[PDB]
């Protein structure tokens, strides 16, 4: 398991094991975020594992992570869906495509990614793997957008630039 | 360190190792919860840091703990004030002191106590204990209030609790005015 080490452009360069990527000095790589709906347009939030080494114990969207070589975006998340979620989606709909951020967690580990954004439905029950995620919460979009606006530190940073693009706002708004 | 144990009623009985009394099992014992402003009136939200036994990686109010035998709830605000957070405080307010609460931390700890609330000015920078705080924010005391109401789930129980109660919350607001 890797990540895909981008250049100055989006071009790929060459992969670093996925544990050993991720550090105070973080290059830039190839990553993913989706935000998931239930049926009822519920927004599943996710607390991150104690366990993972960037953003532990971290409220955040749904479910994001690194393609690997090869693989589509599209498909990367359905594998990380099924991987933490234990769950099905309906196909990925783009919703913020152009996303890139760098940022540093409370220990100083940094994220450093070209990362489109991504919604879907979820079409079977969720599993959860505890190795990734500790906690969820299923909840009202409009609530999550209120709870981002009024006090965005209680959030991933990751999840509060998603959801305070205005266009992607309107397209996970959308989505419902 | 240890925690003054409870019996059904509030009245004291005893000690027991910190470590030791949280567990899934806690029995009742005595606790505070403090919430904190700056000059300017901001509140301090801190995160408990990973390696705390119960909420590790949380959102919360400033700043809570266990008064040790001999010593008064006050002084053990104080004391974790200095602790936790490397700060200088004005004498702490009783804004609940009724206030009681059990809960079990998403891995099973439990937490089972006595904590009467207090509110407080800082007087002197912080200086972070990263054993007890790993991040923490000033923040306006409306917006709290708003993202407790809006995802309650992101934050520690506690805290939501107290900010709910109808005259704790009305000290709060009082504490958000500007002092020279
Ligand atoms: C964290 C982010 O920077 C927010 Br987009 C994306 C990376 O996902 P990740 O959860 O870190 O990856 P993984 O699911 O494999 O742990
Ligand atoms: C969390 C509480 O249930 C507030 Br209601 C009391 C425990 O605070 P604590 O910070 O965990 O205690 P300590 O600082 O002594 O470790
Ligand atoms: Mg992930
Ligand atoms: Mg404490
Ligand atoms: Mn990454
Ligand atoms: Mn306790």
């Amino acid at each position: 398991e890797h990540v895909i080490l981008l250049n100055a452009q989006g071009v790929p360069t060459g992969t670093l094991e996925k544990y050993a990527a991720h550090t105070a000095d973080t290059r830039l790589h190839l990553a993913f975020s989706s935000w998931l709906f239930n049926a009822k347009g519920q927004l599943l939030v996710t607390r991150r594992a104690l366990s993972k080494k960037a953003w532990p114990g971290v409220w955040t969207n749904s479910v994001a992570g690194h393609p690997q070589l090869g693989e589509s975006n599209e498909d990367a998340v359905i594998r990380r869906c099924r991987y933490e979620l234990g769950v099905e989606i309906t196909p990925p709909e783009s919703i913020y495509p152009d996303f890139r951020y760098r940022a540093t967690d409370p220990s100083g580990i940094v994220e450093n990614e070209v990362c489109p954004v991504f919604a879907a439905r979820t079409t079977s029950a969720l599993q959860i793997n505890d190795d990734e995620v500790m906690d969820y919460q299923w909840c009202d979009l409009a609530d999550v957008l209120h709870g981002i606006d009024a006090t965005p530190w209680a959030f991933s940073p990751w999840m509060v630039m998603q959801a305070t693009n205005r266009e992607a706002r309107k397209r996970l708004s959308a989505f419902t």
